[PDB]
């Protein structure tokens, strides 16, 4: 039974901030940001674009009338929820109108949960091969004006609809995960901005993924050579990077070894237009390989390393379905050049916009460019979305 990724869909915000303009304005080389992070550009997201619109935006791009009858599972992936208890993967599944015996819910751990919804995905399918399910990982990546990580923000949603036979990656049970408890990236109730110690989780994403990899080849009896692509989380295309040339040797063929070069190269692509998205970064790389790699054939095999901080790593593999281009969009980053470049001033105000609430709890908003849905209103405490 071949179970996997049938649809792979993708929404941004409709601004970006030009890390040219974030260097000027904060007295920084800008080859620091071009060359130093592999960063060109950031997505950047009004207080009216949030996890929940950008998720819905996301499967808008995929789902069918027939996917709405059949899934009976939505899960969101995120680390920028908007409720405490209430799952904004309630309101996914009410603005796309998917059929009501649904379970719903969030899955939080810092960047790499979306790899868990994925897993569940899978195995409920596999359970239930009639079913499908869709997947979420969406986020706005924000670190606050003077920070380190203001360079490493971003904003978008990945949506995967997980069923049997699927049309771009048939999933496979060989994954391995590690669980170490450290204070890389963290982020308290009390903050929108996390608190993070960049080098230290340089250097922490790089262990984790050296040691969970040598476990995996042991376990599993696999290598480099078995894979066509090698694909990462994404918090900034630098330290993906850092994590190919980690597990990479030259023990590699010298034809793999530029194969798998050109294919990470693919997989950054969109990154370095889009900024950090947290959850959906590592599937960003993943839509970015696909639609940009020209070397790609089905029956290659894919491995893929997810991280998330505080710590948690998993290591998991795919193999690509004959076919699978006839998912894919080809003017991807056609459509991300159509967003409104943002002045610093005007990100600065535009990203970091809180809601001004009444005493009752009612917040409006200007009206400000997002996809097909958005935050509307708050009214009486009560997060009021719609299409717009
Ligand atoms: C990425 C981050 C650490 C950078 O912080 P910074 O103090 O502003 O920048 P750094 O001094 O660390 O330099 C970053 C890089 O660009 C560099 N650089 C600086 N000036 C440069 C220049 N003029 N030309 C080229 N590169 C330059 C570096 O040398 C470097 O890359 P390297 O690690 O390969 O050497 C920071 O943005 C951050 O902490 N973001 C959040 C990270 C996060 O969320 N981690 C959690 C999940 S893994």
């Amino acid at each position: 039974m071949r179970i996997g990724i049938d649809k792979i869909g993708f929404t941004s915000s409709q601004y970006v901030l030009n890390m040219k303009d974030l260097a000027e304005a904060r007295g920084e080389d800008p080859q620091k940001f071009s060359k130093g992070l592999l960063l060109n550009a950031l997505s950047i997201a009004p207080i009216t674009d949030d996890v929940v619109t950008l998720a819905a935006g996301s499967a808008n791009e995929i789902l069918t009338a027939e996917d709405k009858e059949k899934i009976d599972m939505v899960i969101l992936a995120t680390e920028s929820s908007v409720d405490q208890s209430k799952a904004g993967a309630v309101y996914v599944h009410s603005l796309l109108g998917i059929q009501p015996f649904a379970r719903s819910f969030e899955m939080k751990e810092a960047c790499y949960s979306a790899t868990a919804a994925l897993n569940y995905a899978k195995l409920h399918v596999e359970k239930h091969p009639d079913t499908r399910v869709l997947v979420l990982a969406s986020d706005i990546a924000k670190y606050g004006i003077g920070t380190p990580g203001e360079s490493t923000q971003g904003a978008g949603s990945i949506a995967m609809l997980v069923k049997k036979d699927p049309r771009i990656l048939i999933l496979h049970d060989e994954t391995l995960a590690q669980t170490r408890d450290i204070m890389d990236f963290w982020r308290p109730n009390y903050t929108t901005t996390p608190y993070v110690n960049g080098m230290y989780s340089t250097k922490q994403y790089l262990d984790m993924l050296k040691t969970t990899w040598a476990e995996y080849q042991k376990r599993f009896d696999v290598s480099l050579t078995d894979f066509a692509a090698f694909c990462f989380h994404l918090p900034f295309p630098k330290l993906a990077l850092k994590g190919f040339n980690k597990i990479m040797d030259k023990q590699v063929p010298s034809d793999l070894q530029e194969k798998l070069k050109v294919n990470f190269e693919a997989s950054i692509l969109y990154s370095k237009q889009i900024g950090n998205i947290y959850t959906g970064s590592l599937f960003l790389g993943l839509l970015s390989l696909l639609e940009n790699s020209q070397n790609l054939v089905a029956g290659d095999k894919i491995a893929l390393f997810s991280y998330g901080s505080g710590a948690v790593a998993e290591i998991f593999t795919g193999t690509l379905v004959k076919g699978f281009k006839e998912q894919l969009q080809t003017n991807r980053l056609d459509k991300l050049k159509r967003r409104t470049p943002l002045s610093v001033e005007n990100y600065e105000k535009i990203f970091f916009e809180e809601a001004q609430l009444d005493d009752k709890g009612n917040a409006s908003f200007k009206e400000y460019q997002t996809g097909p849905f958005a935050l509307k209103e708050i009214l009486e405490h009560q997060r009021i979305y719609g299409k717009v």
